[PDB]
DNA sequence: CTCGGCTATTAATAGCCGAG
DNA sequence: CTCGGCTATTAATAGCCGAG
């Protein structure tokens, strides 16, 4: 918001990591907000380079493993 | 934007489906925008009650299957 | 009884200054 | 040479009117 952003990686390594940290926690926030508004089935996984695994799923990812595996099947 | 929204399911079945369609395509839009700004590892899966499967992954979900399976391992 | 097409406004995002 | 804490503004979201 403080400025109009362009969809491009920030050459500033210091700022580049700053925009991702904002969206990282800022995105998972949406998986929760979008889930409460429609309680839809979603699967969000992130692997920040700072070593941080986060898994959020309003429909129990237990299915995503078998279910997604079914779409991957011919 | 046309109004301040509250994090709650819309009792209006007609509008309830409307907010989800906006976020559904509107969210996957972010997996692409957040991916271009930091090219991070993300896994987005959605199952709309209207029967529509969408899979987006900037880090090839091929790993999410084995990688996520490693965190699920004791 | 219902729906789509086109549009306005708030939150969340990206940022900047001071100190060591 | 580097970082964090606290804050302002634009896009994307949620919506509303007319017609059958």
């Amino acid at each position: 918001g403080r400025k109009k952003i362009q969809i491009t990686r920030i050459m500033d390594e210091r700022n580049r990591q700053v925009t991702f940290t904002k969206r990282k926690f800022g995105l998972m926030k949406k998986a929760y907000e979008l889930s409460v508004l429609a309680d839809a089935e979603i699967a969000l996984i992130i692997f920040n380079s700072s070593n941080k695994l986060f898994q959020y799923a309003s429909t129990d990812m237990d299915k995503v493993l078998l279910k997604y595996t079914e779409y991957n099947e011919p």
